[PDB]
C-alpha cells in the first residue's frame, strides 16, 4: 500500500493493543480495514465471537444497525464507530410504525425482520433472522403466514423455498448493491462455461434463478471448500471478493457486476485512526431498546442451530 497509509495502519494497531480494543470489520469493509480487523465476517458472526471475547473494547466497522447489534449483545462492552453517519438505506425504510400498521391488518403473523434492520424496529419483531437462516427460522414457526422485512427480495425467496405466505414490508423494500442484471450472468455463461455463479438472496429472482447457488456471505465462504470450480462469480458487493480471494488463494472469484456499498465504504483508515485516538463514537442504546431488541434474537436462537 501507499507508504503513508503503511504508518496509518502500524499506528491503528499500536493504539487497538495500547487500549485494548478488538476490531471487528464487516464483509463489505475496503479490503484495508478487513486487514487490519481482528475478525472479519457478517453482523450476527462477528456480534456472536464479540460475546466469546475477554476484552471489554470494541471497535466496529460496517453501518449501525450491526454496531447495536454487537452491543444489544455485548451490553457491557464499550463498542466505537469510526462514522455514525454510516448506515443501511434499506434497512431504514421500515419505521416502527410501519410494522406496526401490520400488526393489525395480519394479527395472527408473527412479524419476522431480517437482522438488516434498525433497532427501534427490532423491538417490534417476533423473531429475527439472517440471510442464512431466513428459510429455516420461516419453516419452523408454526404460522402459515408471517410478516417479513425490510428485504422484498429475501422474503419472496423465503416463499419459494417454505410455500409459506409472506407478506413483505415494506413495500418495494430492497437493497441497492444486489440489484444486478440478469444478463450478467448469461454473459459469463459465455466468458467463463466452467465458472460457478454465487449470488446472494437479496439479488432479484432472475438472478437468483440463473445462478448456480444463492447463499449469505458466510454460506459463499464454504462453498469452494466442497465445489472445485476454479473461477467462481460473486453477486454481492465488493468487499467479499477480497475477504474470498485470502480464504482460498489458488481460485479466481470475479463480481457478477461491481457493486459497492457507499454507506459501508464510509470507514476509512483516517476515520478508523481517529476512532482509536479518540475513543469515540461510542454505540450508546436506550436501555428499553437493548432489552427489547434482544428478545427476538434470542428466540432466534431458540429455534435454530
Ligand atoms: S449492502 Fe445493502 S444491505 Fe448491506 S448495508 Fe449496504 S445497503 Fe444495507
Ligand atoms: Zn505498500
Amino acid at each position: 500500500m501507499h507508504h503513508h497509509h503503511h504508518h496509518m495502519v502500524d499506528e491503528i494497531l499500536k493504539l487497538k493493543k495500547e487500549k485494548g480494543y478488538i476490531i471487528l470489520a464487516h464483509n463489505y469493509q475496503i479490503p484495508e480495514l478487513q486487514d487490519i480487523a481482528d475478525f472479519v465476517g457478517d453482523s450476527l458472526q462477528l456480534a456472536r465471537k464479540a460475546m466469546e471475547l475477554s476484552e471489554k473494547k470494541i471497535l466496529f466497522l460496517g453501518v449501525d444497525f450491526m454496531a447495536e447489534l454487537v452491543k444489544i449483545l455485548n451490553p457491557d462492552k464499550k463498542v466505537i464507530v469510526p462514522d455514525r453517519s454510516a448506515t443501511c438505506p434499506m434497512a431504514n425504510r421500515l419505521t416502527p410504525e410501519i410494522i406496526r400498521e401490520y400488526r393489525e391488518k395480519f394479527p395472527d403473523a408473527p412479524v419476522v425482520l431480517y437482522v438488516n434492520s434498525t433497532s427501534e424496529c427490532k423491538t417490534l419483531a417476533d423473531v429475527i433472522c439472517t440471510s442464512a437462516n431466513a428459510v429455516e427460522v420461516v419453516k419452523k414457526l408454526d404460522s402459515s403466514v408471517v410478516i417479513f422485512g425490510p428485504d422484498r427480495n429475501l422474503g419472496e425467496y423465503v416463499a419459494e423455498k417454505t410455500g409459506k405466505k409472506v407478506i413483505t414490508i415494506p413495500e418495494n423494500g430492497h437493497c441497492p448493491v444486489h440489484q444486478f442484471n440478469a444478463e450478467s450472468i448469461d454473459a459469463v455463461r459465455k466468458k467463463y462455461p466452467d465458472a460457478k455463479v454465487i449470488v446472494h438472496p437479496e439479488c432479484p429472482k432472475p438472478v437468483r434463478d440463473k445462478a448456480d447457488y444463492v447463499g449469505s456471505t458466510g454460506q459463499m465462504e464454504k462453498i469452494p471448500e466442497r465445489d472445485p470450480s476454479r473461477i467462481f462469480v460473486i453477486g454481492t458487493e465488493i468487499g467479499m471478493i477480497h475477504k474470498l480471494k485470502k480464504k482460498f488463494p489458488d481460485r479466481e472469484f470475479v463480481p457478477l457486476e461491481m457493486a459497492v456499498c457507499v454507506n459501508m465504504k464510509k470507514n476509512t483508515l483516517e476515520n478508523t485512526l481517529h476512532a482509536l485516538q479518540t475513543e469515540s463514537f461510542e454505540v450508546i442504546l436506550p436501555k428499553e431498546v437493548i432489552e427489547k431488541a434482544k428478545k427476538p434474537i434470542l428466540r432466534m436462537f431458540e429455534l435454530m442451530g
